[PDB]
Protein backbone atom coordinates (compact mmCIF):
# COMPACT_ATOMS: atom_id res chain seq x y z
CA UNK A 1 0.00 0.00 0.00
CA UNK A 2 1.28 3.68 -1.08
CA UNK A 3 1.50 6.29 1.40
CA UNK A 4 -1.57 7.49 0.26
CA UNK A 5 -3.70 3.97 0.82
CA UNK A 6 -2.03 3.61 4.41
CA UNK A 7 -3.76 6.91 5.45
CA UNK A 8 -6.83 6.70 4.11
CA UNK A 9 -7.02 2.93 5.45
CA UNK A 10 -6.07 4.73 9.12
CA UNK A 11 -8.82 7.40 8.67
CA UNK A 12 -10.99 4.54 7.58
CA UNK A 13 -10.73 2.43 11.07
CA UNK A 14 -10.75 6.06 13.26
CA UNK A 15 -14.20 6.87 12.98
CA UNK A 16 -13.06 10.42 12.54
CA UNK A 17 -11.43 12.69 9.46
CA UNK A 18 -7.62 12.81 9.57
CA UNK A 19 -5.73 16.05 7.77
CA UNK A 20 -1.71 15.58 7.57
CA UNK A 21 0.94 17.96 5.56
CA UNK A 22 4.18 16.89 5.62
CA UNK A 23 7.26 19.07 4.13
CA UNK A 24 10.21 17.12 3.72
CA UNK A 25 12.86 20.33 3.74
CA UNK A 26 15.45 18.30 1.56
CA UNK A 27 13.47 18.99 -1.53
CA UNK A 28 10.52 20.67 -0.62
CA UNK A 29 8.24 17.65 -1.55
CA UNK A 30 4.99 16.99 0.62
CA UNK A 31 2.71 14.23 1.62
CA UNK A 32 -0.78 15.62 2.29
CA UNK A 33 -4.18 14.35 3.24
CA UNK A 34 -7.26 16.73 3.37
CA UNK A 35 -4.24 19.24 3.74
CA UNK A 36 -6.71 22.21 2.45
CA UNK A 37 -9.25 20.95 4.52
CA UNK A 38 -10.36 22.70 8.14
CA UNK A 39 -9.69 21.98 11.40
CA UNK A 40 -10.03 23.58 14.91
CA UNK A 41 -6.46 24.18 15.81
CA UNK A 42 -7.22 23.83 19.75
CA UNK A 43 -4.28 24.40 21.62
CA UNK A 44 -2.12 24.33 18.53
CA UNK A 45 -2.96 27.77 17.70
CA UNK A 46 -0.89 28.86 20.81
CA UNK A 47 2.19 28.58 18.78
CA UNK A 48 1.32 31.68 16.29
CA UNK A 49 0.34 33.90 19.87
CA UNK A 50 3.84 33.30 21.26
CA UNK A 51 5.22 33.82 17.98
CA UNK A 52 3.57 37.05 17.52
CA UNK A 53 4.90 38.17 20.62
CA UNK A 54 8.33 36.94 19.68
CA UNK A 55 7.92 39.17 16.69
CA UNK A 56 7.01 41.94 19.08
CA UNK A 57 9.96 41.49 20.76
CA UNK A 58 12.92 41.73 17.67
CA UNK A 59 12.29 45.61 18.34
CA UNK A 60 11.66 45.71 21.46
CA UNK A 61 13.85 44.77 23.83
CA UNK A 62 12.24 45.03 27.19
CA UNK A 63 9.22 42.79 26.01
CA UNK A 64 9.99 39.64 27.08
CA UNK A 65 10.93 40.64 30.92
CA UNK A 66 7.77 42.37 30.75
CA UNK A 67 5.57 41.47 34.28
CA UNK A 68 2.45 40.49 33.86
CA UNK A 69 -0.05 40.21 36.75
CA UNK A 70 -1.57 36.17 37.65
CA UNK A 71 -4.71 37.42 39.53
CA UNK A 72 -7.32 34.24 40.67
CA UNK A 73 -9.70 35.77 38.12
CA UNK A 74 -7.50 35.32 35.34
CA UNK A 75 -7.22 31.39 36.00
CA UNK A 76 -9.17 29.32 33.72
CA UNK A 77 -9.63 25.52 32.80
CA UNK A 78 -6.37 24.76 33.15
CA UNK A 79 -3.55 27.06 34.20
CA UNK A 80 -0.64 24.51 35.77
CA UNK A 81 1.76 27.06 35.13
CA UNK A 82 0.33 30.17 36.23
CA UNK A 83 -1.58 28.62 39.15
CA UNK A 84 2.03 28.77 40.97
CA UNK A 85 2.14 32.31 40.35
CA UNK A 86 -1.32 33.72 41.70
CA UNK A 87 -0.66 36.63 43.21
CA UNK A 88 2.71 37.27 41.86
CA UNK A 89 4.20 38.18 38.57
CA UNK A 90 5.22 36.51 35.20
CA UNK A 91 6.77 37.73 32.55
CA UNK A 92 6.05 37.83 28.83
CA UNK A 93 8.81 35.11 28.29
CA UNK A 94 7.18 32.69 31.04
CA UNK A 95 3.92 33.19 29.50
CA UNK A 96 5.31 31.92 26.41
CA UNK A 97 6.82 28.96 27.27
CA UNK A 98 4.16 28.12 29.96
CA UNK A 99 1.58 28.03 26.28
CA UNK A 100 3.88 26.51 24.56
CA UNK A 101 5.52 23.46 26.81
CA UNK A 102 2.47 22.61 29.57
CA UNK A 103 -0.68 24.49 27.39
CA UNK A 104 -1.33 26.49 30.05
CA UNK A 105 -4.79 28.46 29.32
CA UNK A 106 -3.93 31.03 31.39
CA UNK A 107 -0.67 32.27 29.62
CA UNK A 108 -2.70 31.84 26.42
CA UNK A 109 -5.47 34.52 27.56
CA UNK A 110 -2.40 36.78 28.35
CA UNK A 111 -0.59 36.62 25.08
CA UNK A 112 -3.83 37.27 23.23
CA UNK A 113 -4.46 40.50 26.15
CA UNK A 114 -0.91 41.79 25.65
CA UNK A 115 -1.27 41.11 21.27
CA UNK A 116 -5.20 43.12 21.58
CA UNK A 117 -7.05 40.24 20.78
CA UNK A 118 -7.56 37.22 18.74
CA UNK A 119 -7.90 39.33 15.74
CA UNK A 120 -4.68 40.81 16.20
CA UNK A 121 -3.01 37.09 16.10
CA UNK A 122 -4.93 36.71 12.86
CA UNK A 123 -2.85 39.89 11.39
CA UNK A 124 0.52 38.06 12.59
CA UNK A 125 -0.60 34.80 10.57
CA UNK A 126 -1.41 36.91 7.71
CA UNK A 127 1.95 39.31 8.10
CA UNK A 128 3.50 35.89 7.80
CA UNK A 129 1.84 35.03 4.34
CA UNK A 130 -0.66 32.98 6.09
CA UNK A 131 -4.16 33.49 4.80
CA UNK A 132 -5.88 30.29 6.17
CA UNK A 133 -5.38 30.94 10.06
CA UNK A 134 -8.18 32.55 11.94
CA UNK A 135 -7.83 33.05 15.79
CA UNK A 136 -11.65 34.09 16.85
CA UNK A 137 -11.63 33.49 20.87
CA UNK A 138 -10.45 33.07 23.75
CA UNK A 139 -9.17 29.98 26.18
CA UNK A 140 -11.19 28.12 26.47
CA UNK A 141 -14.08 28.57 24.15
CA UNK A 142 -11.87 29.03 21.03
CA UNK A 143 -11.82 24.57 21.46
CA UNK A 144 -15.21 23.97 21.17
CA UNK A 145 -14.22 22.38 17.73
CA UNK A 146 -17.77 22.22 16.21
CA UNK A 147 -17.92 20.47 12.88
CA UNK A 148 -17.72 23.22 9.94
CA UNK A 149 -17.25 25.72 12.21
CA UNK A 150 -14.65 28.01 10.47
CA UNK A 151 -13.66 30.14 13.98
CA UNK A 152 -10.24 29.31 15.40
CA UNK A 153 -9.15 26.73 12.13
CA UNK A 154 -6.68 26.65 9.85
CA UNK A 155 -5.92 24.12 7.19
CA UNK A 156 -2.50 21.43 7.93
CA UNK A 157 -0.83 22.39 5.11
CA UNK A 158 -1.28 26.43 5.74
CA UNK A 159 -0.12 25.30 8.87
CA UNK A 160 2.89 22.74 8.03
CA UNK A 161 3.68 25.67 5.92
CA UNK A 162 3.84 28.45 8.56
CA UNK A 163 5.41 26.31 11.22
CA UNK A 164 8.25 25.66 9.10
CA UNK A 165 8.47 29.29 8.15
CA UNK A 166 8.62 30.06 11.84
CA UNK A 167 10.90 27.42 13.36
CA UNK A 168 13.14 27.14 10.37
CA UNK A 169 12.31 30.16 7.86
CA UNK A 170 12.22 33.81 7.60
CA UNK A 171 9.51 34.50 10.06
CA UNK A 172 11.25 35.99 13.06
CA UNK A 173 14.84 37.15 13.40
CA UNK A 174 17.23 34.34 14.32
CA UNK A 175 17.74 34.99 18.49
CA UNK A 176 13.51 34.83 18.02
CA UNK A 177 13.55 31.68 15.48
CA UNK A 178 15.77 29.84 17.92
CA UNK A 179 13.51 30.88 21.14
CA UNK A 180 10.70 29.15 19.76
CA UNK A 181 12.65 26.44 18.79
CA UNK A 182 13.99 26.02 22.41
CA UNK A 183 10.48 25.97 23.47
CA UNK A 184 9.09 23.61 21.50
CA UNK A 185 11.55 21.17 21.88
CA UNK A 186 10.95 21.52 25.49
CA UNK A 187 7.40 20.63 25.18
CA UNK A 188 5.50 18.07 27.93
CA UNK A 189 2.72 17.43 26.37
CA UNK A 190 3.75 15.42 23.49
CA UNK A 191 4.47 12.05 24.23
CA UNK A 192 2.37 10.29 22.96
CA UNK A 193 1.70 12.21 19.82
CA UNK A 194 3.54 12.58 16.78
CA UNK A 195 6.78 12.04 19.13
CA UNK A 196 5.11 8.54 20.03
CA UNK A 197 5.51 7.73 16.03
CA UNK A 198 8.70 8.31 15.58
CA UNK A 199 12.65 6.94 15.84
CA UNK A 200 12.90 7.73 20.00
CA UNK A 201 16.46 9.34 18.79
CA UNK A 202 14.81 12.30 16.54
CA UNK A 203 14.98 15.38 18.09
CA UNK A 204 11.48 16.98 17.93
CA UNK A 205 10.27 20.28 19.03
CA UNK A 206 5.98 20.47 18.88
CA UNK A 207 2.79 21.60 19.94
CA UNK A 208 -0.60 19.47 20.74
CA UNK A 209 -3.90 20.33 21.08
CA UNK A 210 -7.09 19.12 21.99
CA UNK A 211 -10.44 19.85 22.03
CA UNK A 212 -14.18 19.05 21.87
CA UNK A 213 -15.50 16.14 19.12
CA UNK A 214 -12.63 14.18 20.18
CA UNK A 215 -10.26 16.86 18.49
CA UNK A 216 -6.58 15.84 18.46
CA UNK A 217 -3.82 17.55 17.45
CA UNK A 218 0.21 18.11 17.03
CA UNK A 219 2.24 20.23 15.08
CA UNK A 220 6.02 19.42 15.03
CA UNK A 221 9.23 20.25 13.45
CA UNK A 222 11.41 17.37 13.17
CA UNK A 223 15.17 16.67 13.08
CA UNK A 224 16.72 13.37 11.94
CA UNK A 225 20.16 12.34 12.46
CA UNK A 226 21.81 12.25 9.10
CA UNK A 227 18.40 14.06 7.01
CA UNK A 228 17.35 17.56 6.97
CA UNK A 229 14.41 18.39 9.14
CA UNK A 230 10.61 17.42 8.27
CA UNK A 231 7.58 19.83 9.35
CA UNK A 232 4.82 17.70 10.28
CA UNK A 233 0.95 18.59 11.23
CA UNK A 234 -1.30 15.65 12.23
CA UNK A 235 -4.72 17.05 12.64
CA UNK A 236 -7.42 14.77 14.01
CA UNK A 237 -11.70 15.04 14.69
CA UNK A 238 -14.34 13.02 15.29
CA UNK A 239 -18.45 13.59 15.06
CA UNK A 240 -19.08 13.28 18.41
CA UNK A 241 -19.07 15.85 21.08
CA UNK A 242 -17.77 14.18 23.37
CA UNK A 243 -15.36 12.06 21.44
CA UNK A 244 -12.43 10.56 23.60
CA UNK A 245 -8.87 12.08 22.22
CA UNK A 246 -6.83 9.89 20.05
CA UNK A 247 -3.25 10.99 20.44
CA UNK A 248 -2.49 7.25 19.04
CA UNK A 249 -3.88 8.61 15.67
CA UNK A 250 -1.24 11.04 15.32
CA UNK A 251 1.99 8.43 16.40
CA UNK A 252 0.27 6.19 13.53
CA UNK A 253 0.01 9.10 11.12
CA UNK A 254 3.22 9.88 11.82
CA UNK A 255 4.74 6.98 12.02
CA UNK A 256 3.22 6.31 8.20
CA UNK A 257 4.62 9.79 6.68
CA UNK A 258 8.00 9.19 8.24
CA UNK A 259 9.04 5.40 7.06
CA UNK A 260 12.04 5.30 4.93
CA UNK A 261 13.67 8.91 6.42
B1 LIG B 1 -5.03 22.65 24.31
O1 LIG B 1 -3.92 21.78 24.70
O2 LIG B 1 -5.81 22.15 23.19
C1 LIG B 1 -5.98 22.89 25.53
C2 LIG B 1 -7.30 23.23 25.64
C3 LIG B 1 -7.96 23.21 26.82
C4 LIG B 1 -7.12 22.82 27.87
C5 LIG B 1 -7.56 22.73 29.17
C6 LIG B 1 -8.87 23.02 29.44
C7 LIG B 1 -9.71 23.40 28.43
C8 LIG B 1 -9.29 23.51 27.13
S1 LIG B 1 -5.56 22.54 27.16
Amino acid sequence: NSVQQQLEALEKSSGGRLGVALINTADNSQILYRADERFAMCSTSKVMAAAAVLKQSESDKHLLNQRVEIKKSDLVNYNPIAEKHVNGTMTLAELGAAALQYSDNTAMNKLIAHLGGPDKVTAFARSLGDETFRLDRTEPTLNTAIPGDPRDTTTPLAMAQTLKNLTLGKALAETQRAQLVTWLKGNTTGSASIRAGLPKSWVVGDKTGSGDYGTTNDIAVIWPENHAPLVLVTYFTQPEQKAENRNDILAAAAKIVTHGF
